[PDB]
């Protein structure tokens, strides 16, 4: 395999860290391969769910403590740190919070999150590589409460970046915030793609077509799948009640992606850096509901 980039995976990797039998495990957590039955037995429909009230209820308990995880792997954002010490400590947040992290064992996925340093795409692998001063990192968090998941990521700066760096990042929240604000009942899923590749394009920048935004509930990935391109084919409309994220990545150079031979990590295929936000959203009569937004912060990590 031929490396894109500057980046290698840094292993061994620690044995798969327990989650305690006491909380409440998906239904992939203990299938050998790591499926998830009931996301299968749905695979190929499209048709969205509307939430009752307790379904909301529970999407904005997990939704919250998925945001309280992702602001404890923010603090721990420093040279010298890798990011297997970030995957523990979200590892064990998660179980201090009675969750489980969906992404361990989710289709073998050997880690409680993911870590996309520079030209990773998504889907890095917490490894034992240090972060070092310049670079850019995506922490994707997805926690799971009493059925229900809760699913959010930002890039954050380590140390002092380039300007290239600050603009890529800006650019990639200012394309989810623009997305979000589309959100009414209503609206075709199939818009919000325009809205992203328009400011991604204005900037330079070009968007990801292999990895979409995507229904989440009781299931972790389910209908509708929400691209962030432009002219795309989604299926839906948006009614309240609706739950689901916006992700969008967006990278420096093309949009092309490959995947190392993990069979996980995604990156551009010239070697140039992506970066990624996300967030759960409830539609409402009015618009939407930011599930995994900040309580007590206006601001997303990387402008703090
Ligand atoms: C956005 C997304 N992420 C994942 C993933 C898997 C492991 C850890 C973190 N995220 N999986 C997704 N969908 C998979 C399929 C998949 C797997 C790997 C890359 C893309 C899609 C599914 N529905 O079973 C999807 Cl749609
Ligand atoms: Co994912
Ligand atoms: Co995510
Ligand atoms: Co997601
Ligand atoms: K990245």
């Amino acid at each position: 395999y031929r490396y894109t980039g500057k980046l290698r995976p840094h292993y061994p990797l620690m044995p798969t860290r327990p989650v305690p039998s006491y909380i409440q495990r998906p239904d992939y957590a203990d299938h050998p391969l790591g499926m998830s039955e009931s996301e299968q037995a749905l695979k190929g429909t499209s048709q969205i769910k509307l939430l009752s009230s307790e379904d909301i209820e529970g999407m904005r308990l997990v939704c919250r403590l998925a945001r309280e995880v992702l602001d404890v792997a923010a603090g721990m954002i420093k040279p010298g740190v890798t990011t297997e010490e970030i995957d523990h400590a979200v590892h064990l947040a998660c179980i201090a919070r009675n969750c489980y992290p969906s992404p361990l064992n989710y289709y073998n996925f050997p880690k409680s999150c993911c870590t996309s340093v520079n030209e990773v795409i998504c889907h890095g692998i917490p490894d034992r590589r240090p972060l070092q001063e310049g670079d850019i990192v995506n922490v994707d968090i997805t926690l799971y409460r009493n059925g229900y998941h809760g699913d959010l990521n930002e890039t954050f700066f380590v140390g002092e970046v380039d300007d290239g760096a600050r603009k890529l990042v800006q650019t990639t929240y200012e394309c989810l915030m623009q997305a979000i604000d589309a959100v009414k009942p209503g609206v075709r899923y199939r818009e919000l793609g325009n809205i992203i590749q328009k400011h991604a394009q204005a900037n330079g920048f070009s968007v990801v077509r292999s990895y979409c935004g995507h229904g989440i509930h009781k299931l972790f990935h389910t209908a509708p799948n929400v691209p962030h391109y432009a002219k795309n084919k989604a299926v839906g409309v948006m009614k309240s009640g609706h739950v689901f994220t916006i992700e969008p990545m967006i990278c420096e150079g093309g949009w092309q992606d490959e995947t190392w031979p993990d069979g996980w990590t995604a990156v551009t295929r010239d070697g140039k850096r992506s970066a990624q936000f996300e967030h759960t959203l409830l539609v409402t009569d009015t618009g939407c509901e930011i599930l995994t937004r900040r309580l007590d912060s206006a601001r997303p990590h990387f402008m703090s």
